[PDB]
């Protein structure tokens, strides 16, 4: 530690000259933080040759670069040694190109003077053309170094929750002259489905066959009653190719299952279709991971007001499952659904033993959603074909050039000059294991900033979008996410050794240094961000409060960033009003005619409690990050390693920008900034000036200020109306120096025993957790 090398380190590895079964491979650390590998070589025991090239995201503080030397023999694996190249050598931005002495422990040169050839260049944050200046033009070419390049002549319709009901918005003025206008998830799910001709492909983390995707009574639309195991299999029936790829569920950790983080159905949905002609395979990680990708693909009629006989392919991609549990609308009710939407849909896996018929609160399920038109819909469908030809079953894709007169090529369904038109690019947490056709040659991964893993080239470029996003980023940011901890290198070494956790992702570090850069530079940012109270399942577990342990750690790096740099700028002010935690909640009042249950919990329970104090938090299942109104991701992946290593869970996400609206010259006030104020409205139960520019200090004052009276409304003992809104500020303090602490009264949530600060396990190990 001495050089915060905050920025890209492009990297060769490209041999040892002689070393005086055999895998040897080169890692690289930053300091003691790994940040990279070289694949293994066999039958080169003498003369290893990897020349293999990376793009490393660095935001670290490092004294030495250091490459190690070893091989992975099955029989025993060996340290060969290890190569120094001081930081001081890079940190000016020239290219390094050395070959380098590689010693043993006691830094002596090994047997024979071993040398390793790398090259090296730092860039420094600054160095990159969108540093601090967002997208910047319609000309901007995409995240650089990723499998999927950016698609042009797009379009995204973005979902707030599975549903929508009528009228819900207010009015939300955009930039073309009309008004933001909701789109609803399962309404177009259904009819996607419904009207597909050639084929259906769905990957899902859990499939629940017995779901109806259509429920508004208010908003009936026909067949939309039919559960969608009834509608695929009518439609493979029919003769359309209905593929699907579930998690195989059969494989779940056992202890990670029985705490509540594993509530899925898929093996019962291979039952319900096999015999059918609906392909549904079961699909292993290759576990200890899941395959968490959300998709829908289909064929869609091509738009053309005459009509053309033609069709398109249309994608599905973000955090909604097809199972239960999903279905819900802004409203997220804990009581009044029971006997309507969520009768036959109650889902609360934070009680044991919660069912129907002992009564809420239901946990509501808030959620982000996306659907793809143009050529990134036909990306998502090449994802689907990679990992079917991997783990699918028979030889039963749709072969788009035999189809080439019915379904067109990849095309684009606005003009570039249109200013509705979305550049979208797609982006992935896979490997080769998982994943057919990725390139073999080291020149090739490296372009398309594929890594090597222990054993599989990685796809790593969802981790690549957000770093980028974060980056680029002026004016604010604002996160919703199912988890958010990482960057355990940098941790404090309270109580644990930071190397041991592995949580390596930048994601939180790369906000907090944006957050620093802005304060140095004495210009206005924000960070907001929205998690779930407790992430699902009993949240006594061992579990549950292991990552909440992580999560608390990962805010206290980050306010001890902010505070430090407020600090140097001789400021005293609150670091909550530039980096912000929320979740979200809802209490119902017991009106007349509520949903009656046969039966109660336990008398002296969390399910008794939180049934009588009528209140629970909504679940935040989102994973989605809106920079500067002006560009947005929406995936599967949350803010954890889990989804952001590569390596560990499957992961899928978009990022997207409409050309014509970006923040540059004018404020950005296209689809991602009414969708990003439609949400605001939903969670704060109201509109207001201020909220048109979330830099500002009125904007975080005032958000913070509405989120500390809804806590106040549901953690209250009293309650005498609903909450107004939803969002509630996160419920811990921040020490003067950065330390997370209890709120007075909540060292458990209420309604629980379970520790806000969550708990270090001394059983479960960090890559089940983090
Ligand atoms: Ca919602």
């Amino acid at each position: 530690a001495q050089h915060l090398l905050h920025g890209t380190l492009h990297a060769t590895i490209y041999e040892v000259d002689a070393l005086h079964e055999t895998q040897l491979y080169a890692t690289i650390d930053l300091q003691k933080a790994r940040v990279g590998r070289t694949r293994k070589i066999k039958n080169e025991p003498k003369n290893p040759k990897w020349y293999e090239s990376f793009h490393i995201y660095c935001a670290h503080l490092a004294s030495d670069i250091i490459f190690t030397v070893k091989d992975d023999n099955p029989i025993g694996a060996t340290l060969i040694g290890r190569a120094y190249i001081p930081v001081d050598q890079v940190i000016n931005g020239e290219e390094v190109d050395q070959w380098v002495e590689i010693l043993d422990n006691d830094r002596n040169p090994i047997q024979g003077g071993s040398k390793i050839h790398v090259k090296l260049q730092y860039f420094h944050v600054e160095e990159d053309r969108n540093w601090n200046m967002g997208i910047k033009s319609a000309k901007f070419p995409g995240v650089p170094y990723t499998f999927f390049s950016q698609r042009q002549g797009c379009k995204v319709s973005l979902y707030q929750d599975a549903h929508i009901p009528d009228n819900f918005v207010p009015r939300i003025p955009l930039a073309g002259g009309k008004n933001y206008e909701p789109q609803r998830c399962w309404e177009d799910i259904f009819d996607a489905i419904s009207n597909a001709k050639h084929l259906i492909y769905i990957t899902g983390w859990s499939v629940y066959a017995e779901i109806a995707l259509v429920r508004d009574s208010r908003r009936p639309k026909p067949g939309g009653d039919v559960t969608i195991g009834e509608l695929l299999k009518k439609k493979a029936s029919e003769g359309v190719r209905v593929l699907l790829l579930v998690w195989d569920d059969r494989t779940s950790v056992d202890v990670l299952k029985k705490d509540g983080l594993m509530a899925t159905h898929d093996e019962e949905t291979e039952n319900f279709f096999r015999g059918s002609d609906v392909h549904c395979i079961l699909c292993p990680r290759n576990t200890m991971f899941t395959h968490h990708q959300k998709i829908v693909v289909v064929d869609s009629e091509m738009p053309s007001r005459g009509g053309s006989e033609m069709r398109r392919i249309v994608s599905f991609v973000g955090g909604i499952d097809l199972c239960d549990g999903r279905y819900d609308t802004p409203f997220h009710s804990l009581f009044r659904t029971l006997d309507t939407v969520h009768h036959d849909d109650f889902h609360q896996p934070n009680f044991t033993g919660a069912a129907i018929t002992k009564g809420g609160p239901r946990e509501p399920w808030h959620d982000i959603h996306s659907r793809l038109e143009g050529p990134i819909a036909w990306d998502v469908m090449y994802n689907f074909e990679q990992r079917w030809s991997k783990q699918g079953g028979k030889d039963i894709l749709v072969k788009l050039r035999d189809l080439s007169d019915i379904i067109i090529t990849p095309s684009p369904v606005m003009f570039q000059e249109d200013h509705d038109v979305w550049n979208v690019q797609l982006f992935r947490s896979i490997d080769g294991g998982a994943a057919a056709g990725f390139p073999e040659s080291p020149e090739a991964a490296a372009e398309a900033g594929l890594v090597s893993g222990k054993d599989n080239i990685i796809d790593r470029s969802i981790q690549d979008a957000y770093i980028h996003a974060i980056r680029r980023a002026k004016d604010f940011i604002y996160v919703e996410n199912q988890y958010f901890l990482g960057s355990s290198f940098a941790w404090a070494a309270d109580g644990i050794t930071p190397e041991d956790i592995n949580a390596l992702h930048l994601i939180p570090k790369e906000l907090s240094l944006k957050i620093v850069s802005k304060i140095e530079k004495g210009e206005k940012f924000r960070v907001y961000v929205v998690v779930p109270m407790w992430p699902e399942g009993l949240p006594e577990s061992g579990s549950v409060q292991a990552i909440l342990d992580w999560q608390r750690r990962t805010m206290e790096m980050m306010y001890k960033d902010v505070i430090q740099a407020l600090r140097a700028q001789g400021l005293e002010e609150d670091p909550r009003n530039y980096l912000t935690f929320f979740c979200l909640g809802n209490r119902e009042v017991k009106k007349d005619g509520e949903y009656e249950p046969a039966e109660k919990p336990d008398p002296d329970t969390d399910y008794m409690r939180a049934q009588e104090a009528r209140r629970f938090m909504i679940y935040v299942h989102t994973k989605m990050m809106i920079v500067d109104d002006e560009y947005i991701i929406i995936g599967s992946a949350n803010i954890n390693q889990r989804s952001m290593d590569g390596a560990r869970d499957s992961e899928i996400a978009m990022g997207g920008y409409q050309p014509h609206h970006l923040s540059h010259r004018q404020p950005a006030r296209g689809q991602i900034h009414g969708f990003r104020m439609s949400l605001w409205y939903e969670h704060l139960g109201m509109l207001d000036e201020t909220f048109l520019d979330p830099s500002s200090l009125e904007c975080i004052e005032k958000v913070n200020r509405i989120s500390d009276k809804y806590w106040d409304f549901y953690s209250s003992e009293s309650l005498e109306h609903d909450l107004p809104g939803h969002l509630l500020r996160y419920p811990i303090g921040v020490a003067s120096e950065g330390d997370i602490t209890e709120l007075p009264g909540f060292e458990f949530f209420p309604d629980t025993k379970a520790r806000i600060l969550g708990t270090k396990s001394d059983y479960l190990p960090p890559i089940l957790t983090t």
